[PDB]
């Protein structure tokens, strides 16, 4: 209805000015797409000019390109294909229209990655989201939508015993002891305040139906109707990787086969894996990472080089740790989808391994070109 | 709140003996002012009592004239207006309320400076300050703020390459030796032995987050989190203030850009110029100077005249806290605000090459005084 008034006007007075914008969506998207898709609608009524609003607000920048869309609903990648795919290929460094993606939740595949010297990290982490098919997406989810979704959430998580026990925290009547404490842990998240998440329309209703879950001994950690109907946490101190992987894949499939007995599933296809809000995180949405402390190579010449080798991202950190240590950095998988869950936390397994073995030698005032990888 | 307790007593009771004190804040904070402005506080909890704290326990300075007081974050400069304006106006030659300032970061509009020299200019530098948005300044930043500064700072810079490649030295991190030799070579910031630095809170938790990044030659550098979050320097020895220029101008751009592509502002307006910690380093924030040797003109009358005319101010060799040794001055550009960047350098080129000749002359027994130039 409203489209159709936007209808009336020619393609060319509706098509947005991203003359100084640097965002894959502005990148992508030409007159002719434009006009070529703007009439077309997902069952829930999610538009092309939903789908590129937050992008069309936020020009992004040369360096730093952001995405600049996202979806609405589960339909949304395939209603704009035609936009997502040149995006997701992009962004995914040639992820094909054509290509499969493989999901893999079995932590015996993980080869170690149970003994990461502690003496260098201090905790390790894997996270990713999901999405509960048959609900739109936060962009677009009513009030009413995301009010089932926590309900849903909610059940299945207070169904988890022993390992996994736990209890949930709604932001809506959350004290200002709780706010504190889960300050303190990392596990409390607010309202957004990126104009990437806000130009979306996801933060509509704060905080209604948003909450915070962790188990009691706090290596489990889950957020409802943040981002995306929900973000899965596993961590842990020391480099126990393995364990932490291992928590991550039991606690997932727990909570999948709660919403399955009530007939409910995880949004998820053999090209994009599972589904979620922005594009850069389909496939595994998989951050598998480590605080690490590496103070002789964080200040050498080719840290960064070594880490793009290794497919790894770094993050500096900014807490007593650093501070003590002189170089402690959050280093983490670079890749999302076309990369199982276990072959991208095999890769920060063998990445971290061979930063520890560059970070002594470094420490004996030894050369580490010889340890230099070759881009994988 | 201890404004609270303090607001229980007459304002004339709270308000500074500064009989004795001569800086700007002292000329103007009257028993008026105070008790109109001592109940007032930013977002921060900044209040007037801590703008002034500095300016009430420093009466003066042996070499210079002081301005008594410091911002703690963006919104002090507002929310204390009554009492920065004057100050600002005084501090730098008549610029009022109603002013605008004016950006010039073009080499190219410098004409000559490529050439001082040699014999008198033993060094050539170009520095400037910059604030991050968001943060309260180093007066009054948490622990928390200052970490999150440093981390911030260190991920930008290490973006820079070329002749600006580089590496990021904290503090904490360096031997006794090492810190001294940096100090004494003119790269690094003094110990926190400044009365201006103690007294208003910015050394607090020395030498938590701060540190320094330099290129390989160290000629481009920044100081982390001393007196600004921020100051970008350019220098090297000799007397080629144009190139020294260009490459502040370029890598300052450049450092503006990386921090822009992660979201990251500079504190800024177009009345206010770049906003910094002291009202003295308003506007442009930049002084530019040179090392330069005066041994006549240096013990000469009207010196101090000719310098408060070409708008210079002088310094000790070892900085603003210290005497002149073996005649060499540190002669700058006075004024930061209502000058471009540009007019600034230039007045230091132009304002130089007459004190070379008031120096020539001296040497020569032939004391001139038609060269005494009309104030600028
Ligand atoms: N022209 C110059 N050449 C070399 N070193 C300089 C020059 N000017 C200043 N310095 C050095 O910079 C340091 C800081 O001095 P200060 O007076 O505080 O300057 P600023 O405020 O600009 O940083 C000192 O160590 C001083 O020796
Ligand atoms: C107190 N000072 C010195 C300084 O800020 O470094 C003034 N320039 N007013
Ligand atoms: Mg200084």
């Amino acid at each position: 209805s409203h489209n159709a008034l936007k209808l009336r006007f020619p393609a060319e007075d509706e098509f947005p000015d991203l003359s100084a914008h640097n965002n894959h969506m502005a990148k992508v998207l030409t007159p002719e797409l434009y006009a070529e898709l703007r009439a077309k609608s997902t069952p829930s009524g999610f538009t092309l000019d939903d789908v590129i609003q937050t992008g069309v607000d936020n020009p992004g920048h040369p360096y730093i390109m952001t995405v600049g869309c996202v979806a609405g609903d589960e339909e949304s990648y395939e209603v704009f294909k035609d936009l997502f795919d040149p995006i997701i290929e992009d962004r995914h460094g040639g992820y094909k229209p054509s290509d499969e993606h493989k999901t893999d939740l079995n932590p015996d595949n993980l080869q170690g990655g149970d003994d990461l010297d502690p003496n260098y990290v201090l905790s390790s982490r894997v996270r990713t989201g999901r999405s509960i098919r048959g609900f739109c997406l936060p962009p677009h989810c009513s009030r009413g939508e995301r009010r089932a979704i926590e309900k849903l959430a909610v059940e299945a998580l207070s169904s988890l015993d022993g390992d996994l026990a736990g209890r949930y925290y709604a932001l809506k009547s959350m004290t200002e002891a709780e706010q504190q404490q889960l300050i303190d842990d990392h596990f409390l998240f607010d309202k957004p305040v990126s104009p990437l998440l806000l130009a979306s329309g996801m933060a509509r209703d704060w905080p209604d139906a948003r909450g915070i879950w962790h188990n009691d001994n706090k290596t489990f950690l889950v957020w409802v109707n943040e981002e995306d109907h929900l973000r899965v946490i596993s961590m842990q101190k020391g480099g126990n990787m393995k364990e932490v992987f291992t928590r991550f894949c039991t606690g997932l499939t727990q909570i999948e086969t709660l919403f399955k007995s009530k007939d409910y599933e995880f949004m998820w296809n053999p090209h994009l894996g599972y589904i979620l809000t922005c594009p850069s995180n389909l496939g595994t949405g998989l951050r598998a990472g480590v605080h690490i402390k590496l103070p002789n190579l964080g200040k050498h010449e080719k840290f960064s080089e070594v880490l793009k080798r290794l497919r790894l991202q770094k993050r500096g950190t900014g807490g007593v740790d650093t501070a003590a240590v002189g170089g402690v950095f959050d280093v983490s998988n670079a890749d999302r989808l076309g990369f199982s869950e276990v072959e991208l936390v095999q890769m920060v397994v063998d990445g971290v391994k061979l930063l520890i073995e560059m970070e002594q030698r470094l420490e004996q005032g030894q050369a580490i070109d010889d340890l230099m990888p070759a881009q994988k």
